């Protein structure tokens, strides 16, 4: 297990537009689109971000391009961020994923504002860190991809993914 098949398993593969679990216009991996309710706007930042004209379909392979580039910009966006950084040079490998897991579905932004679970992490503990995790808007709209992410900061094993 690694990052990559981790987020597979929670992102899922669709090659049409789809919209997530927010409502908002997604392809490939996971890979949000834009969160205006216009189809064509979101077909208009597909053909962008993949560089030619799609109409709403893509293939595999240009599913994992963008995927590779998300997983990408997750880690960079931790890297970057005074809050995140510490945290996740903090951690062992398995818990850096976890943290990289957040960011690639809420942002950097959103995961860098988890100030008290932030903490509780830096100090590793672990079960106040997931209990903590778990009392939020996330843990509530996606209970069972969050209990699968916080079991992995509560352990750093992959138990939750096997």
């Amino acid at each position: 297990m690694n990052i990559f098949e981790m987020l597979r398993i929670d992102e899922g593969l669709r090659l049409k537009i789809y919209k997530d679990t927010e409502g908002y216009y997604t392809i490939g991996i996971g890979h949000l689109l834009t969160k205006s309710p216009s189809l064509n706007a979101a077909k208009s930042e597909l053909d962008k971000a993949i560089g030619r004209n799609t109409n709403g379909v893509i293939t595999k392979d240009e599913a994992e391009k963008l995927f590779n580039q998300d997983v990408d910009a997750a880690v960079r966006g931790i890297l970057r961020n005074a809050k995140l950084k510490p945290v996740f040079d903090s951690l062992d490998a398995v818990r850096r994923a976890a943290l990289i897991n957040m960011v690639f579905q809420m942002g950097e932004t959103g995961v860098a504002g988890f100030t008290n679970s932030l903490r509780m992490l830096q100090q590793k503990r672990w079960d106040e860190a997931a209990v903590n995790l778990a009392k939020s808007r996330w843990y509530n709209q996606t209970p069972n991809r969050a209990k699968r992410v916080i079991t992995t900061f509560r352990t750093g094993t992959w138990d939750a993914y096997k």
